[PDB]
C-alpha cells in the first residue's frame, strides 16, 4: 500500500550468476544508492553561452576554446551509465577472466524511501544552528523520457554519474543541452601578428530547438509513501568480445616452410633464398618473396590522421581516433588512447590531495596498432635499397616544416581495413549509447561498446517541486521560497547475457590476479583495500586477458 | 566392410554438369589425387624464429625482412583449396564463356588406399640397394578440424596445395602457424648513416598461444583396411559474378545530345557549346557544363596509397592493395596487380630449368583502375587554366624528394566509392577463405573470391604413427625409429552454383579461345599440350570474357 | 569386427566440460598414450634383496639403508595415476582459478592397435644392421585385477606412471612388490666405536606370501586385431576443496573492539587496556585477555615429532608428516613440505643434463603451519615476564644436546586439533590411493588427494607371450627365445564432478597467470613453450590460488 512510516522498497546492491546451460551464463546485477538532491539554484530554465576570450584572444591558444551555448534547466538527471556502478571490482576479475563474450539484456529501475526536508535556522547569533525537520506533504517530481524526446545527454561524459560506492550517497547531475549557436575562431600559431576574431553569432530561427521538461514529458509527484518504478527496458545491440587479439597483419597466413629444423636452442632457423621462394605479392618488376611483401587477407588496423582539428559552424574540434594499441613505440596520440579525468566519488582516492585524478587507457589489442616513425611509403617502380629521393620516412619534414610528418595527415582506411572494436573500461566507462539519428552511420562509437539500434534507455529525471513562502508575487523577478532538500533511494537491475570461453591452449593463459603489497606492480592488493581512515580508491582494471586467434 | 587386399574407394576426377531449369547449373567437380607421405623429421612440437641480420643488418633494406616466430608441427596438412585442383583447364573456358554468376556450395573429402611400407638397407657396401616392405600393421594419424580451433593456414599462400594434375602423385604440405613475438626494425634509407636496431622480443605471457593437434582434435588410427570420411560441409557465401566491366566513371549516365549526325564516318560530332550546355556539376563560379566536369553517381574505383608499409608490433609490412585495371599507363603497383611465383607442381613447366615460374596477373575489370600520372588536383577557386601554383600534378615533388608524389600517399576512398569484386585466377588462386574473427571486418578479403561467412571448412592434418625399434628410452634426446613412408589416395567433391549468361548484344562477346601455334598469341594452343617427353605446363586463364553494363 | 589392417581404437586426448546446472561442472578427460613394451628381461618370478653394506656398515648412515626383499615378475604394468597424465598446464589452471571443490567420479581405460616385431641381425659384420618385421600371431598377455588381490602398487612412487606429452611414446612400469624380510640394524652417531648389526633374515613361515599373475587373474591374449577394454570403474570417494585457507588460530572469532578509529592511515588503533578488557581464557590467577591467551574454538595445525624415524621389524623409516604451511621462518622438515625427484619423461627438460630434476612443494594453506623457533611452553602458575628457568624455548638443549630442541620430540595433536586437507600437484602427484585394509585408520593419506572407500581401481598388467625357437627344453636353465618387442595403444577416460566458486569479496582475488618472459617469476611463459629443438618442461603449478573463510 504504502504510507509514511512504511518503506517503499528494499535495498539490493547484490550481484548473482545463472548457469543455464552449456557455457550460457545470465548475469543480474542488483545496485543501489542514495541520492541527496538540492533545490534547484533557479526555478527558470536559462539559454547561457560560455565564451572565453581570455584564452582564444590570444593567437595559438584554439585548442583551449570552450565556447558554446546551453540550455539551463532546473531538473537534474539520476545517469547510471557507467560500468563501476553495476559491478564490484572482483566481479569484473571473475567475468573478464572466463568468459569470452557477453551482451547487454535488460534493465530495470525504481526510486522509493523518498525524504524531504526543510531547514530553518535558530538562535540567530554566535551560534546560529540549523534546525532540520520533515515537511511531510511535500512532493518531488519524477519524469522518465521513454521516447528519447529531449537532448540526450550521458552523464559519464563530466564523470557525473552516480557514485561507485554502495555505503556511500551519491548526487544526481544538473540536466542541461546544447543550444544551437555559430562560432567564428580564426587559426593562427604561437606569436603570430594579426588579428584574431573569436566571435558568436546570434541565434537562428532555422536552428533554435529549446525543449522543457513539463511540455514534453508525464510528471510523477512523489510524496514520501509514494514510490517510482521504471518498467523493463531491454536492449537491443551486438554482444562484444572479451578476448584480445595479438595477431597482426604479419602473423595472417601460413609461415614460409624453413629449410631444416635448427640444431641448438640458440641457433636460428633459415627459409629458402627470397629469390627462389614461392608465394604472391603485389610488388611488380622483382622476383622476391618475402615475409613483409607478401599478400596478406586483409589490412588490420590503419594509419588515422592524429591530431586533426577540423571546424564547421560551431568551432574547431579534435577528430575522434580509433583506439588501437601504442606499440614498443609508445606514442598515445597516434593510435588514440583515452585519458581519463575523474573525482573521489568515482576513483581517485580520500587520500589524494589533488581535485581530481588522471588515467590513460591503453588499448589492450595488440595487433592493429601503428608505431608510425616505423611507417613509410616507397617509390614506384620498385626497388630494393631505396635512396633518399625513393622513399618517404616519418622524419621526412612535410610543407617545410620541423615537427609535421606525413604520418600526421596520412590516412589508410580502406575497403581491406579490419579492426577491433575496443573494449570496456570498467570503473570509469559508458556501457551504453545512443545512435545518432542521421541517415548513414559511424562503424563503432568510440567511447561506448554497446550502441542502441533502436531506441536508447530513458532518462530519468527528477527536481524537487517547489516550497512557496506566505508571500509570491508572480510578476517579481525574485522568487523568495523555502530552503528545502531531499533524498531518495536509487535501485536497478541490470542484466547481461555471458558465454563461458573455451580452452584449447597448452600453456596457461594470462589472468587478471591481485599482487602482493611492497613491490610497484600495477595489480597491488592495498589499491583495493581500504585505509585505516576509511579512504578507499578504486582504479582502471585491465580487461581481455585471454588472448584469441584472430585468423 | 574393408580389410587388407579391399580396395576401399574409388578413383573418380570427372566432372558434371545439370541443367536444373532456365539458367541454373549445378556443378559438381570430383578430384583425386594419390598422396605421398614422410615419417616426419621430427617427433616435437618446436618453437622457432628466423632472424635474418645479414638482409636488415644493413640500411634500405626493411623490405626483405623475413624476420618472424613460428610453431613448427610433425603434422601435415592436405589442402585442397585451390582452383587448379578441382578443374581441368577446358572447363574453366566453358564456365568462364557461358555463365554470368557462380557460388560455391558443399564440399566433401574422403581418404582410402592407405599403403605403408618400410625401408631397410641391404647388401651393404658400394651396392647398398634399398628394400621396400609392406608393414600391414602400421597405422596413420588423421585429424580434421570443423571447429576451427587451431589457426587457420591456407596452404596456396606458399603453393604447397595438392597437384593440379590427376595423374601425377602430390605431397602434404607441413603445417605449421605463427607465434607472437614483437620486432624492431628501424627505418632507413641507402648508404645512410647510423645504427639499425633489428631486434626481437622475449615471448609474451599475454599473447602466446601454443596449440597441439593430439589435445585439440579427435585422432582417426588408420591402417591399410580403414578408410577416412568427412562430412558434407556446407558453405554459406556470396555468389561472384563473371563478367567484367568496362563502364568507367566517365561512362556513366546519359551522353550529352549532339547537334546534328557527322556528315560522313571520317568526321566527328559536335556538341552545344559548353557555356549554354544544360547539365549538373560541383563546380563552383563557373558557367559550364563539360563531360569530366559533371557529376556522376558514384566514384568508380579510387586512388590508393601504392607501396605502403606500416609498421606494428610484428614489423614492416606492405599495405594490400584492392586489385584494379592497370591502365594504359600500365603501371601495376597503383592497382595492386598480384604477382604469383610457383613451381612445376602447380605450374610452370617441367622444361623449365628455373627453380620457380612467375607470372603477374591484371585485373580484368577495365572500369575502376586508376592511371597515375594522369591523375590531378586543382585549386579553388576553381579556374580554366591553371598556372604552375594552381594545380598539383604528378609530376610534383612530394616533401622535397625526386620520386615520391602525392599519388603515392593520396586516399581518395570514400562513401561514394564503387568498385567490382576482383576475379578469381584459374590454375593458381584460392577459392575459399576464412574470415577474421575482429569485430569490424574487410568488406572484402583481396586474394580469395569466396569467404565463408560463419564457419570455415575444416583442415585435414595427416601424420605417421611412429614406428619404435626394439630400444625405446623416454628420456633420451635422439630417438631412433624405423624409416617408414606411406601413401594415400585423397578425393573430394566440390558442388557449385551457376547460372548462363543471355546475351542481348548485336556484336558477338570476347571469348576465350584456342589458337594455331607459331604466332606467339598467349593463347597457343601447344601451351595446353603435352610435349614429346612428357612435359606439360598450366598457365594462367584470362577470365570475365564477356562484357556486362555496369550502369 | 577387427583384423589385420583395421584399427581397433581411436585416438583421443582432448578434454571437455558440460555444465549441468548451477554450478555443477562435468569434466570429462581422455587421455591416450603409444606404449612401447620389451620383452621381459627373464621368464621367472624372482624373490631378490638388495642389502646395502657399504652404506650402512658405517656408523650414522642409518637413514640411507635400502635394503629390503621383494619379488621381481616379467609382467609389466601400464598405470595411469597422476594428475599430469589427464591434463594439459591450461586446463588445470582453468580448473584451479574457477572451481570451489572438485571430485572424481568414473574412469575407463582401453588398449588397441597391438603392434608386435621380431628383430633380426642380418649382415653379420661391421654394418651389423638390424631387420624388423611383423609376426601377426604373436600375442600381447593382458590381465586387470579388478579384485585388488595382488599388492597393491602406485608407479608414481617411483615415478613410472605414464609420460606426461600426449605425442611422446611411453614405456610401462615393471611390476614387483615388497616381501616379508626382517631387518636389524643397530642405532649409531658419527664415528662412533663399537659393532653395526645389519642382518637380515630368514623367510617366515607366517609372513610369506607369494603371489603368481597367472594363478590369481584372467589373461586375455592379444593379436593384431584384438582390443580390450577395462569396464567403467566407479570411485566412492569424498571431494576435495580448491580454496586454500589463510585463516590462523589467532584469526578466530571475533577481534578485540578498538576504543576509537586512528586520525591517519599511519596511525595505529588502541584497545582496551587488558586488565580490564572482557573475555574468556584459560589461563589461571591473572586478570588480562590478550589476543593470544584468548580461547579460540580449536587448535588450527600441530606441531609434530620431526624428522622421526621409528623401527619395526622391517627396519628405520621417516615418520611421515601432515604437510603444511613452511611460516615466515621457512623450515621445511617441521612442516613436512614435499620433495619430489623425476625425470624428463614426467618433467625436468631435455635441455637438463642432469640425471633427475627435483622441486619441493610447499602446502598453500597458510594457516595451519607452524614456526618452531617461535614456539615455546611457558610454566605454571602462569607469570608474565617469566624468567630463564620459566619458559621453554627452542634454544634450550634437550637431554643435553646442541641441535636437539623439545620442538623436535614434542607433538601437540590432540582433540582440538583442526587442519586443512593438503592439496594435489599438478604435473606430479597421486590422484587416489587405495585405503589401507587395516580396522583403524588414518584420517588422510599424505601424498594423495583422494581414497578409495571400498575397492580401488584395478591395476592393469602386461607382458609379451614367449616366442620360442626351435629348440626349446623345458630342462634347460636358460631359455632361447626370439627377440621380440611390441607396442600398443592406451587409452583412458576420467569423469570429474567439480562446482564455479562464488566469489563475494570486494577486492579482486589471486590467479594462476603466466608473465612475460626476462624477468625471472616462477610463471613465465617460456617455461610451457617449447624451445627450438624441440625440448620442453612441464613444472609444478602451485594450486588453491582462491582464499576461503575458515571461520
Ligand atoms: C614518457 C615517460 O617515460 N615519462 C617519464 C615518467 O616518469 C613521467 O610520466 C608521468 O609521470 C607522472 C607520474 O609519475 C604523471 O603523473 C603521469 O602519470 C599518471 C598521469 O597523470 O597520467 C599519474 C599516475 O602515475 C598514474 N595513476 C593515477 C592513479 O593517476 C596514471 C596512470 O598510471 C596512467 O594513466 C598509465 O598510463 O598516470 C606519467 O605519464 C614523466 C613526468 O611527467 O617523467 C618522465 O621521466
Ligand atoms: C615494361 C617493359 O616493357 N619491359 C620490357 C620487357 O621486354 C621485359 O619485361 C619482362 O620480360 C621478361 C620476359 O621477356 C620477364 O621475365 C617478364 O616476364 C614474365 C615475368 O617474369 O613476369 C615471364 C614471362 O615472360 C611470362 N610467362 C611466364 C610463364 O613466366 C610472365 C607473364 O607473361 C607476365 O606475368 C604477364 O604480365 O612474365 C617481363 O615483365 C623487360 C625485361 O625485364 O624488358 C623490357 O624491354
Ligand atoms: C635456503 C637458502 O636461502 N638457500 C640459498 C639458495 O640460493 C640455494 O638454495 C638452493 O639453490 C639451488 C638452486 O639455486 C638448489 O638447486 C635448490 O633449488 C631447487 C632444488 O634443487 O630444490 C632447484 C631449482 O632452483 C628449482 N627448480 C627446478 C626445476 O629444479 C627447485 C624449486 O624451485 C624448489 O623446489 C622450490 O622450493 O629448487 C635451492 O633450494 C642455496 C644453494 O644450495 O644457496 C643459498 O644461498
Amino acid at each position: 500500500g504504502g504510507g509514511v512510516g512504511v518503506s517503499t522498497g528494499s535495498y539490493d546492491n547484490q550481484t548473482h550468476y545463472k548457469f543455464l546451460g552449456d557455457g550460457w551464463v545470465e548475469i543480474t546485477a542488483y545496485s543501489t544508492r542514495m541520492v541527496h538532491l538540492n533545490m534547484p539554484k533557479s526555478e527558470n530554465y536559462c539559454r547561457v553561452r560560455v565564451h572565453n576570450t581570455n584564452d582564444t584572444g590570444t593567437a595559438s591558444h584554439m585548442a583551449m576554446d570552450d565556447a558554446h551555448e546551453q540550455i539551463w534547466t532546473p531538473w537534474s538527471l539520476v545517469d547510471a551509465n557507467a560500468w563501476g556502478v553495476w559491478f564490484q571490482p572482483s566481479d569484473w576479475q571473475y567475468i573478464s577472466n572466463n568468459m569470452i563474450h557477453i551482451n547487454l539484456h535488460s534493465l530495470d529501475q525504481e526510486l522509493f524511501n523518498v525524504v524531504i526536508k526543510t531547514v530553518t535556522e535558530q538562535n540567530t547569533g554566535a551560534e546560529a544552528i540549523k534546525v532540520y525537520n520533515n515537511d511531510l506533504t511535500a512532493a518531488m517530481m519524477v519524469a522518465l523520457d521513454s521516447n528519447n524526446i529531449l537532448p540526450y545527454t550521458p552523464a559519464i561524459d563530466n564523470q557525473e554519474t552516480l557514485g561507485f560506492y554502495p555505503w556511500k550517497p551519491t548526487i544526481p547531475s544538473p540536466y542541461r543541452y546544447y543550444f544551437s549557436c555559430d562560432r567564428n575562431l580564426s587559426v593562427t600559431y604561437k606569436d603570430e601578428a594579426g588579428t584574431i576574431t573569436d566571435t558568436m553569432g546570434l541565434a537562428s530561427g532555422l536552428n533554435s530547438q529549446f525543449f522543457t521538461i513539463e511540455n514534453t514529458q508525464r510528471i510523477n509527484l512523489l510524496r514520501t509513501g509514494d514510490e517510482y518504478a521504471t518498467g523493463t527496458y531491454y536492449f537491443d545491440t551486438e554482444p562484444i568480445r572479451l578476448t584480445h587479439t595479438w595477431q597482426t597483419n604479419r602473423h595472417l597466413g601460413q609461415p614460409p616452410q624453413i629449410t631444416e629444423l635448427p640444431s641448438s636452442d640458440t641457433a636460428n632457423a633459415t627459409l629458402t633464398a627470397r629469390g627462389y621462394r614461392s608465394g604472391l605479392t603485389q610488388i611488380q618488376g622483382r622476383n622476391d618473396v618475402t615475409e613483409a611483401t607478401r599478400v596478406r587477407p586483409a589490412q588490420v588496423g590503419f594509419c588515422q590522421p592524429h591530431d586533426n582539428f577540423e571546424t564547421s559552424r560551431a568551432g574547431p574540434f579534435k577528430v575522434p581516433v580509433v583506439p588501437a594499441d601504442i606499440t614498443q613505440g609508445l606514442d598515445h596520440d597516434a593510435n588514440g588512447s583515452l585519458r581519463y579525468t575523474y573525482d573521489k566519488q568515482h576513483g581517485q582516492s580520500w587520500a589524494s590531495q589533488n581535485n581530481k585524478d588522471r588515467y590513460t587507457w591503453d588499448a589492450v589489442n595488440y595487433d592493429s596498432g601503428r608505431w608510425t616513425n616505423n611507417c613509410f611509403i616507397q617509390s614506384v617502380p620498385f626497388t630494393s635499397e631505396p635512396n633518399a629521393n625513393q622513399i618517404l620516412t616519418n622524419r621526412d619534414n612535410l610543407a617545410g616544416k620541423t615537427d609535421i610528418h606525413f604520418t600526421n595527415a596520412f590516412n589508410s582506411y580502406g575497403p581491406l581495413t579490419a579492426f577491433p572494436h575496443p573494449a570496456p573500461i570498467y570503473p570509469q566507462g559508458q556501457i551504453w549509447d545512443k545512435e545518432l539519428d542521421l541517415e548513414h552511420k559511424p562503424r563503432l562509437h568510440t567511447q561506448a561498446p554497446f550502441v542502441c539500434k533502436n531506441n536508447a534507455p530513458g532518462q530519468l529525471l527528477v527536481r524537487l517541486a517547489p516550497n512557496l513562502t506566505d508571500q509570491y508575487d508572480p510578476n517579481s523577478s525574485n522568487l523568495s521560497r523555502i530552503v528545502t532538500y531531499g533524498t531518495f533511494f536509487w535501485k536497478g537491475k541490470l542484466t547481461l547475457k555471458a558465454k563461458m570461453r573455451p580452452n584449447a591452449t597448452w600453456n596457461p593463459v594470462f589472468q587478471i590476479s591481485a599482487t602482493n603489497q611492497g613491490t610497484n606492480d600495477y595489480m597491488s592488493i592495498e589499491r583495493w583495500l581500504p585505509t585505516a581512515t576509511g579512504n578507499i580508491t578504486n582504479v582502471p582494471l585491465l580487461s581481455r586477458p585471454v588472448a584469441r586467434n584472430t585468423y
